């Protein structure tokens, strides 16, 4: 397991526009178009992050594409100064899950997370699981939320396989 694997089980693949959990226009494998509420809005996101005019439809590959390059990018986020200790802190597989993250939620969410965080950069695992778990983003996406957090309180894929 990976972590393109592992975000593919939580967020799925879809090549149509889509609205996310939170009520977002999405496509692909999570990938975020706009928080903006018109569809027209969307689709101009869309053509402008393929570089195409698709009409709200994207390929596999493309979609693949898309997805390649925002875990990059996430990777990218967490050399932040304030996330970077924690990332470089970890064990291959709970950076994994500290990616999950911030895939799912952005850098402004992973935010509110510092005291967590800091439980995790100290390596108290079922203390951070607790702690992870008092959030909205637990409240609101629970299985979710429940593989990741068995992540960083186990260190293994269990909550995956």
């Amino acid at each position: 397991m990976n972590i393109f694997e592992m975000l593919r089980i939580d967020e799925g693949l879809r090549l149509k526009i889509y609205k996310d959990t939170e009520g977002y226009y999405t496509i692909g494998i999570g990938h975020l178009l706009t928080k903006s509420p018109s569809l027209n809005a969307a689709k101009s996101e869309l053509d402008k992050a393929i570089g195409r005019n698709t009409n709200g439809v994207i390929t596999k590959d493309e979609a693949e594409k898309l997805f390649n390059q925002d875990v990059d990018a996430v990777r990218g986020i967490l050399r932040n100064a304030k996330l970077k200790p924690v990332y470089d802190s970890l064990d291959a597989v709970r950076r994994a899950a500290l990616i999950n993250m911030v895939f799912q939620m952005g850098e402004t969410g992973v935010a509110g997370f510092t005291n967590s965080l800091r439980m995790l950069q100290q390596k108290r695992w079922d203390e951070a699981a607790v702690n992870l778990a008092k959030s909205r983003w637990y409240n609101q996406t629970p299985n979710r939320a429940k593989r990741v957090i068995t992540t960083f309180r186990t260190g293994t894929w269990d909550a995956y396989k």
